[PDB]
């Protein structure tokens, strides 16, 4: 896979993000997790964490997997880095999110954020509390 650049238009929440991608305005959902909503538990954190993570990098990227990269709401579909940090993974790690939406051709991270998961829970952050 292959990191493209792009810059943040405004954080959304924790599965979204507006980013500027190739000079255009476009929603991106974060590959292979969900994060609550807004009126559940760690809904509010999760967005909060991602908001922090895009705000604060100095560096965007966007990694496209082999699969669809736009969904039928005509999000992108990427792995998200923060300086380097993958979002998607760090949401995970955190117990923020859980590994979710596994689509054959656009799991390439699958198992690097199932390992995350398994730590997050191990460890009975958030979510897993
Ligand atoms: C994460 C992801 C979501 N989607 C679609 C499936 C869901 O359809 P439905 O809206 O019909 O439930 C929706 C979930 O996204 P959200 O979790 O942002 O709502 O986005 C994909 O098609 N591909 C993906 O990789
Ligand atoms: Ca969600």
């Amino acid at each position: 896979l292959h990191k493209e650049p792009a810059t943040l238009i405004k954080a959304i929440d924790g599965d979204t993000d507006k980013l500027m991608y190739k000079g255009q305005p476009m929603t991106f959902r974060r590959l292979l997790v969900d994060t609550p909503e807004f009126n559940e538990k760690y809904g509010p954190e999760a967005s909060a964490f991602t908001k922090k993570m895009v705000e604060n990098a100095k560096k965007i990227e966007v990694e496209f997997d082999k699969g669809q990269r736009t969904d039928k709401y005509g999000r992108g579909l990427a792995y998200i880095y923060a300086d380097g940090k993958m979002v998607n993974e760090a949401l995970v790690r955190q117990g923020l999110a859980k590994v979710a939406y596994v689509y054959k051709g656009n799991n390439t991270h699958e198992q690097l954020l199932r390992k995350a998961e398994a730590q997050a829970k191990k460890e009975k952050l958030n979510i897993w509390s």
